[PDB]
């Protein structure tokens, strides 16, 4: 008892707040074997339409991440790690905070995952057979926590704790990878 | 039982929302044998105001229409119809959408009721008469609903579910009319 | 139980206060397309008389206003608006306080009825046809609240939280509209 | 029972909604035998970022105040009264609104204060002393309530009812005294 | 219990006691801007027939005022206020006893009511217009009180506490008004 | 029960209340056999003082009356009544209004006892004796009751309500009476 | 039980009575080694004003007095009294009635307080040092009790039983104090 | 219950207790019409004996008046007012601070009453007659309080808050009256 | 139970006894580096007025003291003992019969500590600087107890056990201090 | 219940690790307008002894900070904030991030406040005057958390979650702090 009338003041409560959404897309972008970190809720900027934001917090309700690989010249592996970054004081994360060696084959960063400065998302592992299925995708649905800003604009100095971000690391650097991306979100 | 305590809870969650207010006048409109669809809710726009929005949606807690019309040369009809379009894409809708003819005296469009594109809110019939009564007018006000947009600013492409319209009809080119209407919002 | 004996207690205290009373007539004001704000409680002045009082206070016991009016030369509108200036720093209220425009259509300004400076005890539209019945009028009673004073004396200055006054605006500046008003007080 | 469940809701809410932030300092000032009145939430603005608001109300979760006085030339006194306008209709009060008479020992205005005009939040007395401690200060955090505005900008008109303000007033004129100031606040 | 009995004792009580008639019309006369005032219980005279009272005293039962106007000349106001004297010792009160000033429009005298020296019952004003409804009528029923008289004659020294009346006033010297009236009254 | 809470409230109420007081003296009058009626609360007229009253109205707690009669030149009687007009239009009441004849040996007057005009409070009658006690004299102290004023000052036209007299009468011109009178009253 | 009941119609009772309000200053008086006595309900005159009276009897609801000293020459000490006299006849009482002796280090006087004559509110000792901290000050807020008068004006002779006075004694007359004082209080 | 044993420890307590007893004569005085106040408590000075006290205060279980008046010359009234000075300063009360005024019908004065100043304990009327009954006394025997005092010996300086005292006041100068009085008392 | 009507028994007992009050001042002393002791109940003589007591015994109901000290030349230390001596045989106890060394650091001394010759009531320690608060005081209040006599007058042969003292001790022959005391007591 | 076992737990865990202990000192600094960020916990090296760290976190079971301030030149002012930064990545952090703007009375910096980038453990202001107290300090025991770190040395890059530091800031350059820090931590 008690903890299910609860959860109807959270329905009611939703009711009233308004679900604002945004939405983002990331084509034809190379596999890195050195790795790069993608911003994903950084583009949530300071303004009135139903994709910005009011003040320094909103709270995703859940969001979707879209990645695809293509095999050229190689057959290769590319690796995407959707994490979030609990204490971003206004930056992108390096490759090298995230995992332990900038390698597609490399575990987690010890230090920093001791921590907990970050929560993996979900990491997912395409490899794309230009002898075989040389096209692979996957597409994940998450609820979302509590997402706070550092400033007004989409810069990297706007990321604060809570930020969404993904990281792509693959073991060629001819193949290409997209992704898109969308947030529910209230701002109240 | 837990229904009332539930309702307490919606007077508590009200307590923690501004209630924004949008106010509007209309006046010294010919009456119109074929008729036409006035905006009412349109004209709540994006911006930081206490008559404005964030976002693309607003939950009317009630609203209030005050309609007026005034017999010049003949004694004549004016018609009100204050409605909702629950589905509306980005127009304004047109005579023939609601009134199955374009004729003052006609009943609703059976396709769009039969699905609900519309919901009447109030249908006023004001006669007004050059040896009697000249002037009429009526004030109506009604609790509100979700109002989706479509856009940003005031024009009939941000119009979107949930808008608030009236449509004026009568059997004369030539008497005048006045409406003016407020709505109470949340914005949360 | 215990608000039922709590409502004998407040009947109990009541025949123990003097019900003091004071009333007030105003004829023959012409109907104003801009509006005028006319003083009600007021005209209730320090002094030891039955529609005097003692200090900065009384309370309004019950309260009723009647409105008329008269069409002359056209047939027009007279609306009166019977108000209490919750927060009046020693003033008469001006038209655009209330109203969002100085237009007898006009609804309520939304930034002081959001802050609830007034509230609204009636709102009363007239319509007098010289086709028609060229004379109306209305008489409302209410029950009443505290009054608070700024000074001694019926000027201006001396209306403070509480006051009690009425708005008339019309659509032409040649009808004639009358008004009375009576309120009865306990003082101690 | 009941009302330990009302208070869970109301932390429910809360997490829901962005607490804002709005800090301001004011440093340097001469004290003032005549005193001023100086303005404290007046510089929340409409607009998008953290110390902004949307609409005109916000209702503060808690606000601090932290004053300060320095003693030149001759030992004096510093008084400070932290106060809340509850009518405020667009002005920065004057002295002889709060206190009976503009001396830094005055007893309170007994109109204003009966008809409940302001709130008095704290009325800090400091004596720096040259002979003595010739620095003093004093810091304050209260929970806080609603606040209207009049207006979207940082001027006296944008005050509205709720407002809260600083009255500085002492028996010299060559003391320097400083302030800050911060409000936490929700604006759903 | 026992409330319900006793008012079976009533009804009985009543079968056991002539129920006595007296029936009065008063036509045609003018409208007055300084008010009269007519008897109505004046006319049941000490005597034997049915219409008539043996003492100085009876009980009405019900009573019943029918009153009329029509305009002359120019459309016009007619008001009626059916009163008791509570305490008449032996007079046709003035207008200036009942209404504040004389004037149509007046509100009670403030001294008269407070002291409750007259109880309204039943205060009417029509408004007939020549270029509309000229005549208008209104017929009040209401149950009765205890009637005291200070002479066995029709004359003004008979009325005594409890005697009804009726304050005619309007804003023409010009319309003509009628009334009518009929007691139903016990006399044991 | 609940009826011994409510005169505790009753107690309460009145320790709240300033119990104001009015004392008279009229010495040195001539018996009177066509009898003369004395002004008691006459004399509580409106200002701020102890005895004086704000308003129309004061409750008196208690009075006191205390007549004396001295026989001169024959052994005489003096009767004194003290009395209520419950009806009192701004007047002193006549002698033949309270008694039906005027005669100190007279019962009352059948018709204004009848309607309850008046309460006798107290009837007393001193037999003074020359050759036996010449000088007699008797107090009286009551629980006292509402009195309303028909105006401000000390004349008759300001009796109301409620107001208590004296009528003296006696069967010689000869003999001197003295009296005096004192009431305890609140004034809320 | 039946005692919580009981301060709720009190409460009640509050509400239904004007809380009046009287404030004063004294600034900048000698230090004195005598003693004198300072007045602060005498001020409280009869009239019709907000810090006025009507009658002879207040009931003071909360009072609050602020004392402050400044060392002049020398560094001395300042002794503030804030106490009630229970029984004044019409008086400013002497430094010796309240203190055995005129001395700043005084224990009460025995027969005085032993018989109640006084009450003591407060005893505050402020030594202001020139080496030190050469100001001090003291603000006192109390609940308060009836209060009686003697007469109308504010002269010694108005004190009756219940006025709140305040002795100040030191041991230097070089130095000088300031006191004020505001009483709210009902008067019904 | 707990109540009769606590007036079982009353009884207890005066077991223990010396009741000490003064006696006090005061004959062939002459009437006065202006009166007089005379002394009867004062009487007990400090000292050892019987009818003396330690300290400051007695405590009366009960005290008994004689008073006797005689008619010389003309028949003639004696008032004797058998008072306590709740509030004695240390004089003996003047007439005009008993009685409203100085004369033997007098009511009492309205300010000290109200203020409770005194107790009246006893108010006795006697009328001699030479033509009747020329001698008259009553004795009053009543349960007394606590009486301080303001010094030692039989002066009027002496007399403190319940000091009894006896008011004597006629409407001659010529008769004469005799009292006596005894109190009996505890000195613990 | 039973120990709360004991202690309604105990309040009932003390109504019925005179309490008896004692003042003392002793103004002016040097600072004393080998301290001195001064009497305290020793003033209380065996006499009739109130500041006096029959036999050789009386109970303190309360007492309270009150030191001060002034920096004379140099700043320096007060040390103030206030104390009971529960076995005095008709003496001032010398300073080490209360300390182990005539030091105002010193400890208590051991032996008489131990067997309970003494009971310390309060220890004050004033440190006054002639660069900072050169002036010092401190007033306490506490119940008392049996203070027996050993003779009648106010000489050290007539303290007994029970007798209060206060022991003054500082650092420099050159400083002053003052102190005052006041005793309430019963004497039954 | 089973939450007291719980912490019987919690104790029976805590008697099984190693309370190991660091202690710093830092004397001498100079006072800064523009503030600094000093290092409390950054000094927890890795290594085996006493007051070193095995891994990468510590849990601070209490610690202990002591600040001092001495004016020199200048009477002036020193704050210190101890503060936790919840996200460190290896910095010391600067004094904008914590304040608002870099001087001594400025509030805190709202957008890193409302992350939580920081927790504020004590806020203390030292005013030093060298005419008064020259010389201030405060101690502050607090219990404590887990403290993470990003790597082995004690260098700022060393520093992480939990990370514990203190802020100064003052008025002026040219005084003197010193600090001193204790941490018992648990390090299983
Ligand atoms: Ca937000
Ligand atoms: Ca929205
Ligand atoms: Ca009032
Ligand atoms: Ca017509
Ligand atoms: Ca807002
Ligand atoms: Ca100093
Ligand atoms: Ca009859
Ligand atoms: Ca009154
Ligand atoms: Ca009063
Ligand atoms: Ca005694
Ligand atoms: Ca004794
Ligand atoms: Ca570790």
């Amino acid at each position: 008892r008690k903890s299910a009338t609860m959860r109807a003041v959270k329905r009611m409560i939703n009711t009233h707040l308004e679900h604002k959404r945004f939405a983002l897309i990331n084509s034809g972008n190379t596999n890195a074997t050195a790795g790069t970190v993608q911003n994903l809720s950084n583009g949530i900027i300071q303004g009135d339409d139903i994709n910005q934001r009011s003040g320094d917090q909103v709270r995703i309700v859940s969001h979707k991440l879209h990645v695809r690989g293509t095999a050229i010249t190689v057959s290769q592996t590319f690796r995407f790690i959707w994490f979030r970054d609990n204490m971003n004081r206004g930056t992108t994360p390096t490759v090298l905070e995230v995992l332990n060696t900038a390698n597609f084959m490399s575990q987690y960063n010890p230090i920093t995952l001791q921590q907990k400065r970050f929560t993996i998302l979900k990491d997912v592992t395409l490899n794309c057979s230009l002898t075989g299925e040389s096209i692979k995708d996957r597409i994940i649905n998450l609820p979302g926590q509590l997402v706070n800003y550092n400033g007004a604009t989409a810069v990297a100095a706007s990321n604060g704790p809570g930020a969404i971000f993904m990281l792509q690391i693959g073991d060629s650097l001819v193949g290409l990878w997209d992704s898109s991306y969308e947030a529910v979100y209230t701002d109240a």
